[PDB]
């Protein structure tokens, strides 16, 4: 009967909000340990000396190897310990900001994470993905905390190429669905109770934020631009979509974002992308109202999210191939199994193959 919702304990942004880090490093600790990879490094690296002027002793940069694996994570707590950091940092995309999160959580310091990119909605997470140092998944390190502090300069993000933003729209266009989907369930979250009222809230004004504003966004963001609607854009993405799906509860959209690996074709798509149509599959599957159906369709086709297979790089429908993905979809432990009704195999592939169906079909239509 718990209901839990969790945070990060400071969610931070705006434009330039890099320049300021040494103001934010200060509040938790002594001594910062600031990872990077080598082009983020190149691409922010000035602005964060520059911040830490008249402090220089309180901050080291770490050259980040690209992977989030053990023996990484391992040689950077090292390097932390031997530097006496007392707070860590990380700089740039997904693989970064967890290696931060390994790095805080093993050596017991808190964590600021300040993604370059809004592409999805793990920065918030309690939840860092190691993977093996050839690149191949290995666990998911479930962590005790939120990370401490989320800082989103606006300004560095707007500088990705905008099919990384749109793709964060994606991951975010299914959050109320799937939250929505848990509470009538009555089943629990990533966050480790049933859903609060809180939590259902932010996921239902991401999806209201994303209708409303990631047209405007977009049109900004190509041009590499920051416009207020591009700021609610980034907020949605990253604290509403990501306090809405760990709190609020995933389901059948990310299953079967799973479930498409076994589609090799879709390898070169971004993790939004696919969810954007695993949000379309999960309506079908519950069978959404027609109305519903439409306006997220039309929504993804204003902006560029796939609502087809075909727009997923799959050429051809192959049964056995879709068998497959339905299959592991519907994995033991699976969030697919968050539906207020039962699963099948069959009924996923339904889903998956209906979903391509009304793509293709309101792509033709309009």
């Amino acid at each position: 009967m718990t209901k839990i919702i969790t945070s990060p304990s400071k969610f931070i942004q705006g434009p330039d909000e890099l320049s300021r880090l040494s103001a934010y490093t200060e509040r938790l600790g002594k001594k910062a340990f600031i990872i990077a990879d080598d082009f983020v490094t190149g691409l922010v690296g000035k602005t964060v000396e520059e911040s830490y002027a008249g402090k220089e002793t309180g901050y080291q940069m770490a050259l980040f190897g690209g992977e989030c694996s053990k023996p990484e994570i391992e040689r950077l707590c090292e390097m932390s310990k031997s530097e006496e950091a007392d707070v860590v940092v990380g700089i740039g995309g997904g693989k970064t900001l967890d290696t931060a999160k390994a790095v805080g959580y093993y050596n017991n310091i808190p964590v600021i994470v300040a993604p370059t990119i809004a592409s999805t909605n793990a920065p918030t997470s309690a939840l860092s993905v190691i993977y093996k140092e050839n690149g191949e998944f290995e666990e998911y390190l479930m962590l005790p905390l939120n990370p401490t502090f989320v800082i989103m300069d606006t300004k560095v993000i707007a500088s990705a190429p905008a099919r990384l933003l749109v793709s964060g729209m994606g991951d975010a266009l299914a959050t109320y669905f799937e939250a929505r989907a848990t509470k009538r369930a009555n089943k629990t979250t990533m966050a480790g109770g049933r859903v609060t009222e809180a939590a259902i809230a932010l996921a239902k004004l991401c999806y209201d934020t994303q209708i409303l504003e990631g047209l405007k966004a977009k049109l900004a963001a190509e041009k590499h631009l920051v416009t207020e609607a591009v700021e609610k854009i980034i907020e949605a993405n990253t604290y509403l979509s990501g306090i809405g799906s760990e709190s609020g509860g995933l389901a059948a959209a990310h299953a079967i974002h799973n479930g498409l690996t076994v589609l090799e074709e879709t390898h070169h798509m971004y993790h939004g992308e696919k969810v954007a149509f695993g949000t379309l599959a999960q309506l079908i599957l519950e069978d959404a109202p027609k109305a519903e159906i439409e306006e997220v369709v039309s929504f993804c086709l204003s902006v560029g999210l796939p609502v087809t297979l075909g727009d997923l790089g799959v050429k051809e429908l192959n049964e056995e191939k879709l068998r497959k993905v339905a299959e592991l979809s519907c994995a033991e432990g699976e969030t697919i199994y968050n539906m207020p009704f039962e699963v099948t195999p069959d009924l996923v592939y339904a889903a998956i193959v209906t979903a391509d169906s009304v793509g293709r079909y309101y792509k033709e239509k309009w």
